[PDB]
């Protein structure tokens, strides 16, 4: 019940980066802490969210074709 997507996602500044695994997955790294999380997510209509083994959980929709909002952050595709 998981549909990949691929793709690195990192913020406006550069200050993290999220990956997404050809698995349909995701690896974010962060300044000074990297593989910080990684997981995978759920794409219905747009809205992902993200179910952590690790007992976490996030939640996002794609508002455009290369935006990414997840968390209240705004994640742009490889840039």
């Amino acid at each position: 019940m998981q549909h990949p997507y691929v793709g690195i996602w990192v913020t406006a500044d550069g200050r993290i980066r999220q990956e997404l695994l050809p698995n349909g997955r995701y690896d974010e790294a962060r300044g000074n802490r990297k593989s910080a999380y990684q997981g995978r997510y759920e794409v219905r209509g747009a809205h992902i969210n993200y179910w952590d083994d690790t007992g976490f959980t996030a939640d996002g929709d794609f508002v455009s074709a290369n935006e990414l909002h997840h968390g209240g952050m705004t994640f742009y595709r490889e840039k």
